[PDB]
């Protein structure tokens, strides 16, 4: 599993489930293509979004939908969504775990690259 | 002063001075136009980015570039920037404080509105 993602909700304490991302490459063309998509777990993750072999540098975009998240919740949203965007690089070996941490005016995303 | 951002370095504890960003506007076309730009203060505050008339409502797009910021210290960041999207002025002109905490592998994003 070379990136996973993992979503957690601020307001209630507890994973995000059900929470639609979909992840794209930048093409050659400065554009924006899909690469792999999922909705998290009831653990708040995201597993299986790619492999070793698909998962070459460039820059990657995780796009969160976190609006639709609150609006199921009945919950007044500030943003559209959640974009992380990140350039992989294979210097020595790296596995990544993009995190995300909602509050309906706020959130937080961090990464936890390991070897 | 409708629209106000703040950047603040979690590392130095500090504002973040001299970041660069850039307000993109939502078209008709599904197409993201450039709204408007700057660098933040030495308080790294950005204020003066638009007025209450140029301001409709609309999704707006705000680009943090904190990639260069992190690298001009001699730090390589995980992130290719901070992105914020989210609707304005839909119930009503509002006034929006966009703020941003940045580290180099991680950042949070959160909306002060008020009316
Ligand atoms: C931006 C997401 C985020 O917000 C936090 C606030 C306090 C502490 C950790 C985090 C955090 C994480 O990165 C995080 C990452 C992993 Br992996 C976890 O298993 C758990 Br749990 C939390
Ligand atoms: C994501 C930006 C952010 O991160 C934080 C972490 C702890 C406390 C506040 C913040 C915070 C702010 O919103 C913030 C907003 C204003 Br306005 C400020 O003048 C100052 Br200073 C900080
Ligand atoms: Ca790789």
């Amino acid at each position: 599993c070379p990136l996973m993602v993992k979503v957690l909700d601020a307001v209630r304490g507890s994973p995000a489930i059900n929470v639609a991302m979909h992840v794209f490459r930048k093409a050659a063309d400065d554009t924006w293509e899909p690469f792999a998509s999922g909705k998290t777990s009831e653990s708040g993750e995201l597993h299986g979004l790619t492999t070793e072999e698909e998962f070459v540098e460039g820059i990657y975009k995780v796009e969160i939908d976190t609006k639709s998240y609150w609006k199921a919740l009945g919950i007044s949203p500030f943003h559209e969504h959640a974009e992380v965007v990140f350039t992989a690089n294979d210097s020595g070996p790296r596995r990544y775990t993009i995190a995300a941490l909602l509050s309906p005016y706020s959130y937080s995303t961090t990464a936890v690259v390991t070897n």
